[PDB]
């Protein structure tokens, strides 16, 4: 039983009319997310921890912005490709861990279906999958509203 | 033997009078912290660590600011609350490691101390408790001496 | 076989004459990076995780820029020193992640060169060392070309 830990970091700025798209779910918001993606800045985070720890580089390694074949896909089609991937290598799911860095909106009533997306989506049980969310206090740029950052932690069973 | 990875994250915003409580040790400095509790940056960011490796959620999801059995409450007190409950799940502790992110005060001469106060709330050995700080190099609002922010990764054994 | 998790994490801002040396790799930037040492902060960070992990504390805890055996020292001695010590307390390497946080210059040509020197640096398979790089989207002090930030996560055996 060979144990693997990965970690991965991801930031989105605000702009654009509301709904975001956080781990899945389509949160209301009086700003959306710019992105190339959906923006979906907590499962980019999570796929990053799982690749890294598979040793596969990130998304911007395997999916390229510029090309080929994974254009305009949802965050989730990109985790669940990612999982494939990882799986491909021999790899099952120790556990994960997210932490939501962001002043508004509100986390965690989503929490619970952000969790349910993950789940599904690395085919695990719900007990492996951990989403959390903090502010920082109205500081930094997160903190005045620019933008969301978020963390992820991974954990991969050989 | 299974093994879990956690992660947390909190920052808190300058203000007031000295002194601060950063990893339970109190520091001489000529501001204080902007919290509803005590403001400990690092204890906050160690208890999230731990309860998102028991997938337990956050502080905020088991000790809500609101509400409502656990108000004007030490992050310590937190942490050895959270640290039943994540027992009482079948947990015992891996490690835990500790980064705090502060332009100032200078924080390596307390962090011996810091070990001493997290080993006897976790009930654990020195040895798995790991601390350390680190600046910004003068840059972002941690750098501009706004707020202290922290890093913490934990791992537990069933 | 116990495992052992650590983390770390590292930042510095942009000066002088290019080149910057990001994970060992020389890389042509219009400014150069502020340091004490060759200012190399993925290899630092990481550093920082490896030492974490062991319970050793961190660089400015073994290798004080103050003093007194290890001045004028590049991240690689460094890296190679905190290695020495770690598996002198019967440590050998799990695996570790890497998070390069910076709007530019453009990392991932890089990745590949910075796997062959923590591979040899750590003595282990380059399957065991994973590099990663994203950007801030333009925001904080690391978007508006401020600095670069780095975040590391490491896996020990004993
Ligand atoms: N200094 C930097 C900063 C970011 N990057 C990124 O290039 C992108 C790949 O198209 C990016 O992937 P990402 O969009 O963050 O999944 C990261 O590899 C990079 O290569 N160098
Ligand atoms: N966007 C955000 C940002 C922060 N939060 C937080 O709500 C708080 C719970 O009272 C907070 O917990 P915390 O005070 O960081 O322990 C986190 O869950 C949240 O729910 N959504
Ligand atoms: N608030 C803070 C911020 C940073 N530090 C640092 O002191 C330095 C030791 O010379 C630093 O180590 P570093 O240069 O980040 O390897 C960290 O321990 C510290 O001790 N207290
Ligand atoms: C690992 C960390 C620190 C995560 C939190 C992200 C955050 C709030 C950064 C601060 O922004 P900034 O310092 O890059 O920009 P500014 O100087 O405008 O606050
Ligand atoms: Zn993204
Ligand atoms: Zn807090
Ligand atoms: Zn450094």
């Amino acid at each position: 039983l060979e144990m693997r830990i990965g970690h991965g970091f991801d930031v989105h700025a605000f702009g654009g009319e509301g709904p975001i798209i956080i781990g899945g779910v389509r949160i209301p918001y009086e700003k959306g997310l710019l992105a190339h993606s959906d923006g979906d800045v907590a499962l980019h985070a999570l796929t990053d921890a799982l690749l890294g720890a598979a040793a596969l580089g990130d998304i911007g390694k395997l999916f390229p912005d510029t090309d080929p074949a994974f254009k305009g896909a949802d965050s989730r089609e990109l985790l669940r490709e990612a999982w494939r991937r990882i799986q491909a290598k021999g790899y099952t799911l120790g556990n994960v861990d997210v932490t939501i860095i962001a002043q508004a909106p509100k986390m965690l009533p989503h929490i619970p279906q952000m969790r349910v997306f993950i789940a599904e989506d690395l085919g695990c049980h719900m007990d492996d999958v951990n989403v959390k969310a903090t502010t920082t206090e109205k500081l930094g740029f997160t903190g005045r509203g620019e933008g969301i950052a978020c963390e992820a932690v991974a954990l991969l069973i050989k």
